[PDB]
């Protein structure tokens, strides 16, 4: 199945909130549109370049990354309610390593892979 | 101190038996021994030099590499039975990002890293 998981338990409300804040600063940042990634977390994968710089902008302001701003996959998966643990593994097993000339384009990859590898737990706020 | 699962179903028979002619070539060409082989196996983490550059010589032979010879972990997974694929997750989950100066010290960083995660499931040959 496929179809986006949304309900009272999943996404884990508590990492929602925390992420609120991330969300305001890198929306301002990017001039992503609210829209473009509610459609990408819960719709079709779409192309869009702000998007994948907003996908960057969070990954810098949750403090997962190396020191060349790459996303260090281990700090992310510690960073996540042990309560997703195990679907967060699965989804990122065949992300490991991204491909892209920019740290926007490597997010966006990151993004894509996860919502290819595992739709229906896939999601952006 | 756990014990190494040793019975007539794990480690695989299958995977222990396509082994065999890669430990000899790279036993051959590393020239270890295999009493350091069995030992890392079943007993204490040790360093040995020649080891550490079987163990790199193993994931060559595998074709599990990228093309600079770094182990490629998705590749590996894959080489793996099905049978091990929950156990490999668990026992890899902390050794994404391998350290070392050689190919041979970075192979060593791996499988430290894959015991110490867990002794009961990790094996050599
Ligand atoms: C969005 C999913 C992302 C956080 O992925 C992981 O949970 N991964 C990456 C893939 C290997 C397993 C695990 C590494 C844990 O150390
Ligand atoms: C938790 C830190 C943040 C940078 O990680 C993420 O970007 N995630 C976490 C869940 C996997 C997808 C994505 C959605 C977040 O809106
Ligand atoms: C001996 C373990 C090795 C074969 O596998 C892994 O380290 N994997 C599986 C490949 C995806 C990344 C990682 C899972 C991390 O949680
Ligand atoms: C199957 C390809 C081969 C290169 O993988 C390994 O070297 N493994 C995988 C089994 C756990 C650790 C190690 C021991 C095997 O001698
Ligand atoms: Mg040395």
């Amino acid at each position: 199945d496929t179809t986006p998981r949304r309900d009272a338990e999943y996404p884990p409300p508590e990492l929602l909130e925390a992420l609120k804040p991330l969300h305001d600063i890198c929306l301002g940042k990017t001039g992503v549109t609210e829209e473009a990634i509610k459609k990408f977390s819960d719709e079709e994968i779409h192309e869009d370049e702000k998007l994948k710089c907003y996908m960057n902008c969070l990954f810098h302001e949750a403090k997962v990354v190396d020191d060349n701003g790459d996303v260090h996959l281990e700090k992310l998966h510690d960073s996540l309610p042990s309560s997703m643990h195990d679907i967060a593994m699965h989804m990122g097993k065949r992300c490991l390593y991204p491909e892209g000339e920019t740290l926007c384009d490597k997010a966006f990859w990151l993004h894509k892979c996860w919502k290819q590898s595992d739709p229906k737990h896939y999601f952006l706020v």
